[PDB]
């Protein structure tokens, strides 16, 4: 856990999934879901989506594990649905501190 970092929070984004009804269903959840999530220092990942991606990944894992072990399985939906909202918040996560690489 402690090579990879946990950064600042923010509020939880909103992000439409093509169903009308998906989209309110995460919002019908949305009390808990993620609300912090792990990267890296900045050395050599540089993309947009790509730095994200294991980003997103390793978050949603981390609060999809423990979750399973108290008896809640979420689905590929609500996984996948997480990734979204995790998409988002790593954009806000990352770029606070890409921020503070021009700040040097």
């Amino acid at each position: 856990l402690g090579g990879y970092m946990l950064g600042s929070a923010m509020s939880r984004p909103i992000i439409h999934f093509g169903s009308d009804y998906e989209d309110r269903y995460y919002r019908e959840n949305m009390h808990r879901y993620p609300n912090q999530v792990y990267y890296r220092p900045m050395d050599e990942y540089s993309n947009q989506n790509n730095f994200v991606h294991d980003c997103v990944n390793i978050t949603i894992k981390q609060h999809t594990v423990t979750t399973t072990t108290k008896g809640e399985n979420f689905t590929e939906t609500d996984v996948k649905m997480m990734e979204r909202v995790v998409e988002q918040m790593c954009i806000t996560q990352y770029e606070r501190e890409s921020q503070a690489y021009y700040q040097r």
